[PDB]
């Protein structure tokens, strides 16, 4: 009768427990259901293995007893190559369950309906507030009118960049975690039937099958990574825009602005780095380039067309006005089809209907010219047989919309057609426009070449005084730089015919052009130069990276430079974007000092911009508090420095994130609508600016926080050893694009990977290392600082935020991982190094719970701990047989005694049970650093 | 929980949505097994166990094995552990049944009824009151006033018997808390705390109850004060509650009046104290004592709660009428405590009740002083003895409110207040007298023959008549002080003193069981006479052998041709009936039949005399059910036969069914008060010729097989003495030597109930079935269109279908193979074959496949109690065998129970245990024959 209420009994204990709290009830059902199938495919023998692996990693979830470890050890290393593949199959698909289970819960858990009105209340999803709320504190806590912030509002961009993940998921499958998340949603609702219950309950169980048995083993191109995001969209932002910015309007109404949104206001914007970003990763070529924007624009063009024909059908109405009345006749008149939903002529008896398909066949056509030149090179198809150009497309929407109002009817027209017109508005012709990423050294190594070549000097032994006075000499010149007959390498063959791509296609598939590495004027320069050269029409932006700690220090000299050359003052027009990267700063730095300096910087470039008149927009990299994801994004970006966001945001959306973030249509809506509300708010209601005792306690903890982080990273001679062994680094390196830029060294090392390898082992290092020290130094100094400290988690935004995900980290954390990982893989001479770092993380964490005043971690976030909570046993098996794998493929002989094959039916080694393992991990722990 | 698995496996038992029972069921079963865990230690909560598990796989397939199993360990049990068993399952039964009550009281009724008769006979289906004046008024073309006035002139009496086997009222106390507790474990907006305090609450009562469980005989008197508990528990308050539910049906249907609170609609009666048929403990002091209690505890009521009237009864505007009286009363100048002061005129309604106070305590103390001195110095000014002296400052209360313009007040507890004195009475029910016709017989044969003038017994008929009427005018009295008596003649002649002596308002018929002739009645006249009985009772034969049936018209014909007795009964008789009585003689299938006709012959001459007839019925009908069916079971009855006055027992066995819990008290009122409406403007179709001659046909041939069986075999009492606790039970009322038709009728049903073959109810249906059938096979289309379009014919099968549905062969077959010698099993054999027979063809008639297809409610409460009853019949099978038999010995298991706390009479415990048995089954059984 009953394997479930068991199953649930052991999950509870795991997490005690409640109203709208289905999560372990959801989780229970999946994993029974789960536990069947593995059965019927692989055999009650199996299915026990995997359920005593569970019970193992639950036991020691709750207690903590290392014996537990290792008698799991024991069962997961006594399996052959077979069956562990299998349990790795089985742990990691769990994982994907529980996380759809979560997803599931948090889209339905309830809002709290009355709010402390504490921006704490701003992390998290069920107190944050919405687009209503946002406008309502506005007007009445700020004294802003409904005008002011429809007026904001319309003048406000929010752009966010999609990279690829750094490990990433199939269309299909995506769609499979869909039906499961659905069945799942519908097994729980009132008013059902015993049947449907029952057909659901296969629907289920066999939706998981289905998932579980699409597992084939692989590399991808780029092409295809990217082909993958074209998915996302379809699932869900492409329909979440419109939904979210009819909400917008209902918000605008209940303040009393009887108007909507402006469909044309380009409240959202999307981007992308996949084909783009070719920092340290040479399969990223400008044929590459060349066929994401075709692709891009290939299947948008696709997306318009399929739904059109639905629009079609619905805009029966005859009544029009004359402007349109003539476009019709004139369009009926001149005909005289490869689909079918209208594959006839159509009476001008329906005349929004003639032009609709006619905006159709311009769409087909411009899907079928991006189809031809992407697969032949070339295509026989004119301009005028399509679109070209957003506006054209818009156009006979606008058409149709105006002359709905005109004959009485903006009521429909404020249906299908506007979410149409919005989707147009936001996506444009090419869903995402396409970043370009390339390492400022490379820009040198072209001009170098150059430079050589026209028997003039090399310039990269030119000081920069001397390169910005060339550069802005050649950016007036009057002849060109480059020959055909240049002699040039690879390498700056690739770049050079980089501009060759951006300068043949449309501008409206670009973005910006970041440069990598970035640190003086002359880096920005350089790249301005190569695009005069290549004579493209509308150059794009050039964004420097600044990344180092030093190069953030340099950067404002920098700005003010650039900010001072008419060339250059006059090129921009007002307008400049800067790019900073978390993860990259606080891989120079430790994560503290890089916080802190990225404060200051910010603030220190937009007082400079503001000095120039120059308009200046953050674009946020990976690793913040920012692209956390959920509430805590909310917070985040209502903690930044005064004045940074004004009106235009600018958002890495990290890969491991972009399913938590979109692929559940409510999260998906949550999601734009904090990025949207957010934004909007800061503008108008900043954080409060730091207390200078704090600066300057900020200032002195920096120092010693990167002492320790550098003492510990680049000092310590031992270090480098450590991290080969007690960390799968060096076998994530044989892959998705060469993590050292063969140089040798940490700072070589690039920060994905640097993240990543320290996130599998649960240890967490890059994240929480020199807070200790930071911390423990000045409370030492004077114990009237942890109440400084404290007050700062408390009052100062900035700081909470940036504790908060140090405080999640630790929660996703567990130094035992860590303590068997030196135990089976580190070298005795290397265990007391392994010991020391254990007990500065224990430290850390404890002084980091001191300061923000809980006994254990995630105090303030229960719902988040569950989550976790309940990930964990999943997660921990995956680390144990993760770290027998690696001995075994370091070790040629290490051998211990097989159980007979489990597994029945009814080629793989240990390289492939331990990327398992890798992606079960990674998929497990989300985002940290 | 354990508690899911003990669903679970209560489940099995009977495959839904407002179906609680068996959660109600799982949940009071686990907290006992607890509470017996506690007490008596793990061994023996096994034990319990293990009959149970025992007991439900047997009532699952029905493996002769399993009541095998559980007869070795049942037998096994030293006398102490019996005993403990015995109350156990004894115990669960009583939980089950407060469970069913409960989930009766709140299944939902069906919305849309179909029309068919048959949805009368189904609390889910039948119709309310409402209902009922609907379907009179536009079904039936009768005017709303018609209605109103049919209902204010009609009678409901209920006569309350004593329980054949009776609670305690501290018992019943118990059975409402927990059914309370658990009724309020399943409300939604419940804390965990209140769940939590529930809990323990309800498993708190069930220990109370279960350690409630002393060894005894009780006297008359208490058995009676039992009663005075039910109606303050239930009744008290449900008249009202049902009355005002008529006010508010009768406003639905246009009457703008509330149904007058002196409309004597329901009444009651009781027979305690009353009956001393066969019951030589039932003398007259008995009586004085029962009128006395009876007296006293109505004042109480009335007392107890006048207080709070008198509270909320503060207003200060009234008429004249009463403001005088007031003035007179405060003008005019306290043993308790809530008004112990005295009362200002400022509030005169008190002032009226204060007094009506002072009178019901003097009531109250009058009664409780004549009860235990048997002088008091009270005077009738002081006092109620007549309830218009209580009714009238009542009445006058209410006037003054009308005509203040506070009606509204008026008709709230006042109201009730009225209703309740005007039901209820000075003697909350009045008693009836009965005693067998042989006695008085007896009686005047003393007298005549100490007259000199012969013997009353040896005269003729004719003579009797003609002495006793030229008595009933004789000008002297018959009687001396000097006439010699026996202590019979002497005890039925005091009982008439005591009817002289007390006041007439406590007394209801004298009922002369065993009545055959006009004589038999006269006589009765005639005593009563001659001890001057100013308000003689009204003189009620009970007709109970079939000859006595076929002679009672020419009776009831010559007494209605008397002046002297016409006169006396001023155009009202009542005559008794008693189903089960007429079935001990002659079959329960000839009885109903004969029972049918003479009603109607009955009717008939009435009818031609002038003379309005009331039907007492008697128990045993498909009328004394309770529940639903009673409803059909009253529409059934032959035309005319109601006329606006039922009286009908409620059997003892079916109080608390009926009663105990105040929404089924609720809808037996109502049935009662709608059937009885209805049928006096809506009789059943009469019988088809066709159908009479059938049923005739039958008659004869069923009461051929009954006494072929019954009296006939001379084999039979032998069987029944072994078969059945029959001779057990008799040491107990007495049930001088014997035979059958010696037998009581209680006797005769309880003994084959007991044993689960229940021979009195079906015993001659299958001759008469078969035997119609075999002579023409198109009398089996007849039989079903009779059950299909007959009341009473649908109804005498659905009664004895339900009692085949308590049935269990094996049982019967247990017990002859334990009890019954050798030569006389293939006797048993026999009659078991005549069961499933009989069962057969029964089923036939009515067109189903399994007992009770059209009950599934029913039917799943039966499979619900029978684990519990089995285990019972079980043990009470060895009990009854080691109490025989000095032949039979087991080995005894080591006894079982913890306890950390003579008393002999035939073997060591075991009476007592056979005591439980007989109870638990009796209780699990209810109403059958
Ligand atoms: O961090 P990398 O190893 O350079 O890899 C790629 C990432 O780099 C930077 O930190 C950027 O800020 C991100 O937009 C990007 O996802
Ligand atoms: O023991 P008995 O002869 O049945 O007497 C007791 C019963 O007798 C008759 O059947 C009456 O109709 C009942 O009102 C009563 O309960």
């Amino acid at each position: 009768v009953e394997k479930l209420a068991s199953i649930d009994a052991q999950l509870r204990l795991l997490v005690p427990g409640s109203e709208d709290d289905k999560l372990v009830e959801y989780d229970a059902l999946l994993l029974d259901k789960f536990l069947d199938i593995l059965q019927d495919l692989h055999g009650e023998d199996l299915k026990e293995a995997v359920q005593q692996c569970y019970e193992l990693s639950a036991e020691y979830e709750g207690k903590h007893d290392p014996k537990k470890l290792e008698e799991l050890g024991s069962l997961l290393t006594s399996l052959d190559t077979g069956d562990s593949i299998v349990i790795a199959k089985a742990f990691s698909h769990m994982l994907n369950l529980a996380n759809l289970a979560e997803e599931l819960q948090i889209a339905y858990r309830r809002r709290i309906k009355l709010k402390s009105g504490d921006f704490a209340d701003e992390a998290n999803a069920t107190t944050e507030s919405d687009i209503e709320e946002t406008f309502k504190r506005l007007v009445h806590k700020l004294n802003k009118s409904p005008e002011e912030v429809f007026d904001a509002l319309k003048n406000q961009t929010v752009e966010l960049v999609l990279t690829a993940h750094p490990t990433s998921v199939r269309r299909s499958l995506l769609q499979k975690h869909g039906r499961i998340r659905n069945c799942l949603a519908q097994l729980y609702a009132k008013d059902i039937t015993p049947d449907d219950k029952q057909e659901l309950d296969e629907a289920l169980h066999r939706e998981i099958q289905a998932a579980f048995r699409t597992d084939e083993i692989r590399p991808p191109t780029p092409q295809d990574e990217m082909r993958a995001g074209m998915s996302y969209f379809h699932e869900t932002i492409w329909k979440g825009v419109p939904k979210f910015l009819r909400r917008v309007d209902t918000a605008l109404k209940n303040i009393g602005i009887n108007e909507r949104f402006p469909y044309n206001a380009p409240l959202i914007q999307f981007s992308s780095w996949m084909g783009g970003d070719r920092d340290g990763n040479p399969r990223v070529t400008p044929e590459v380039t060349r066929d994401v924007c075709l692709l891009a624009r290939m299947m948008t063009s696709n997306m318009y067309f399929s739904q059109i024909e639905d629009l079609m059908i619905e805009m029966s109405m005859w009544r029009c006005n004359s402007e349109l009345r003539v476009r019709a006749e004139e369009l009926y008149r001149t005909a005289r089809k490869h689909y079918i939903e209208f594959w006839k002529r159509i009476p001008p008896n329906q005349p929004y209907r003639v032009i609709l398909g006619d905006v159709r066949d311009k769409l087909y056509n411009t899907r079928e010219r991006s189809r031809h030149l992407l697969v032949d090179g070339k295509s026989d198809i004119p301009d005028e047989a399509v679109y070209t150009n957003v506006e054209q497309l818009l156009e006979p929407l606008e058409l149709c919309y105006r002359s709905l109002c005109d004959c009485g009817d903006h009521v429909i027209a404020d249906g299908s057609l506007l979410d149409f017109l919005r989707q147009v508005s936001t996506f444009g012709l090419s869903l995402v426009k396409l970043d370009i990423r390339q390492e400022s050294d490379r820009h040198t190594e072209v001009l170098d070449a150059i430079t050589q070549h026209l028997g003039i000097g090399s310039y990269r032994e030119w000081s920069e005084e001397k390169r910005q006075e060339w550069l802005l000499a050649e950016l007036s010149g009057k002849r060109p730089l480059i020959g055909p007959d240049l002699p040039k390498t690879e390498e700056v063959k690739d770049c050079l015919d980089t501009f060759k791509v951006l300068a043949e296609l449309p501008s409206d598939c670009f973005g910006a052009y970041i440069i990598s590495m970035a640190t003086s004027t002359s880096d920005v320069l350089a790249v301005e130069l190569l695009q005069r050269e290549y004579h493209i029409k509308h150059p794009l932006r050039v964004v420097p990276l600044f990344e180092k700690l030093a190069d953030l220090e340099a950067a404002p000299a920098a700005m003010t430079r650039l900010f001072s050359m008419d060339w250059y003052r006059n090129r921009i027009d007002g307008k400049q974007e800067v790019m900073i990267g978390y993860s990259d700063s606080g891989k120079d730095a430790g994560r503290f000092s890089a916080a802190w300096q990225l404060y200051k910087t910010q603030e220190q470039i937009v007082k400079i911009a503001k000095e120039f008149g120059v308009k200046l927009v953050i674009f946020h990299g990976r690793g913040g508090t920012v692209g956390r994801g959920g509430g805590p994004t909310h917070l985040a970006l209502l903690s930044q420095p005064p004045d940074t966001i004004n009106g235009s945001l600018r958002v890495t959306v990290q890969g491991e994130v972009i399913e938590q973030s979109f692929g559940e249509e409510h999260l998906c809506f949550r999601t734009l609508q904090r990025f949207c509300a957010a934004t909007l708010e800061h503008g108008m209601n900043p954080p409060i600016s730091p207390r200078p005792e704090w600066r300057e306690l900020m200032d002195q903890m920096a120092v010693v926080a990167t002492e320790e982080y550098r003492s510990v990273v680049f000092k310590e001679p031992r270090f480098v050893e450590y991290f080969r062994l007690a960390t799968p680094e060096l076998e994530f390196g044989r892959m998705s694009r060469p993590s050292k830029r063969p140089s040798g060294g940490i700072e070589s090392l690039r920060a994905i990977p640097w993240i990543f390898s320290w996130t599998q082992t649960r240890f967490h290092l890059p994240v929480w290392l020199g807070f200790g020290a930071a911390f423990k130094h000045a409370i030492q100094k004077d114990s009237k600082n942890l109440q400084m400290l404290q007050e700062m988690y408390k009052t100062w935004p900035f700081f909470r935020v940036t504790i908060d995900l140090v405080e999640m980290v630790f929660a996703k954390g567990n130094p035992g991982i860590a303590a068997l990982n030196d135990k089976l893989l580190v070298s005795e001479d290397l265990r007391p190094f392994g010991e020391s770092l254990r007990a500065n993380y224990e430290e850390t964490k404890n002084y980091l719970l001191k300061i923000a005043g809980h006994k254990d971690l995630l105090e303030g976030d229960p719902y988040l701990k569950q989550g976790i909570r309940l990930r964990d046993p999943y997660i921990t098996t995956l680390n144990v047989c993760q770290a027998y794998t690696l001995k075994r493929i370091r070790d040629p002989n290490y051998h211990v005694t097989l159980r007979p094959h489990i597994s029945k039916e009814y080629a793989p080694g240990l390289e492939d049970t331990l990327i398992l393992t890798m992606k079960g991990i990674a998929a497990g722990m989300q985002n940290t650093g």
